[PDB]
């Protein structure tokens, strides 16, 4: 589980969503596995713009932070789990780590700030959901 909390907007993974992040939907995406709720109080988190590929994400079935390098948002194959059929997720950065579900929502960060959420992994795989596009969660 984990969110990111930027100025009045919380950005889960699309499958942890609940029933009041759809109530108070912003915007969601299922090819991303991305959803953004909008928030009464403000956040602290910043979002990185930038194309690092080195920085460190959080792994809450190990309790600890990890440094990785990882890809540059793609269009990947993802295997079948019980959240997606097997299909291409997009704008996706692997790195090698170990993951296991309930990790979905650790946050990936760089030198300039976040840069996305964990979402997909497995065999000392690990795949976070880059946020660092979306411009539009600096404003409003
Ligand atoms: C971090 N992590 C390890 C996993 C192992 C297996 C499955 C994972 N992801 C999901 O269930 C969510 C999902 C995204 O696309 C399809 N399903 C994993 N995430
Ligand atoms: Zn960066």
């Amino acid at each position: 589980s984990g969110a990111i909390y930027v100025g009045n907007y919380r950005v889960v993974n699309r499958h942890l969503a609940t029933h009041n992040d759809w109530a108070n939907l912003v915007w969601e995406d299922s090819s991303r596995d991305l959803l953004v709720s909008s928030t009464t109080a403000q956040g602290c988190d910043t979002i990185a713009r930038c194309d690092c590929q080195t920085g460190v994400y959080y792994c809450s079935s190990r309790r600890k932070h990890y440094p990785v390098s990882f890809s540059k948002p793609s269009l990947i194959f993802v295997e079948a789990s019980e959240y997606y059929p097997a299909r291409y997720q997009s704008h996706l950065m692997l790195a090698v780590g170990h993951s296991e579900p309930g990790d979905c929502g650790g946050i990936l960060r760089c030198q300039h700030g976040v840069v996305g959420i964990v979402s997909t992994g497995g065999n000392g795989l690990v795949g976070f959901a880059d946020v660092r596009d979306l411009l539009w969660l600096d404003e409003e």
